[PDB]
RNA sequence: AUUAAGACAUUCGUGAGUGAUUUAUUUCCAUGAAGUGGCGU
């Protein structure tokens, strides 16, 4: 298959700044850099280096020589609009 | 006065007719709006 369509689910509140919009979620300019970092950490044995040479031999770079991205496409998206939005301070107050 | 004399290689005639500088090509790739709390044991 070419596509994975994954359901997650929230446990704690995410504090975002752009949160105007009604359709604020995760932002994957966070998620896909980790993920890549994480998977050839991962195909290396808890190397990022040797995971590197992994995604290299097998194609799955973006760029052979220069930067960590793995060639595929993140989207993410919500199904249902409706937020509980959350006030975040550091005391305690009425 | 002599196999001599006389006679513009000249007249007319469009370098013209037909014809896209067009076809193909992602302004794209990488990238965390994030980090930290401090003060009177």
């Amino acid at each position: 298959m070419n596509q994975l369509t994954a359901i997650l689910k929230q446990h704690t509140p995410m504090i975002h700044f752009q949160h105007n919009e009604s359709g604020a979620t995760l932002r994957a300019s966070e998620v896909k850099p980790l993920l890549d970092k994480f998977i050839l950490t991962k195909l290396g044995n808890g190397d990022i280096r040797e995971g590197r040479l992994y995604a290299k031999k097998n194609n799955w770079l973006i760029d052979n020589e220069k930067n960590y991205a793995l060639n595929y496409k993140l989207s993410i998206s919500l199904q249902k609009k409706s937020r509980l939005e959350y006030l975040i301070t550091s005391s305690t107050f009425p």
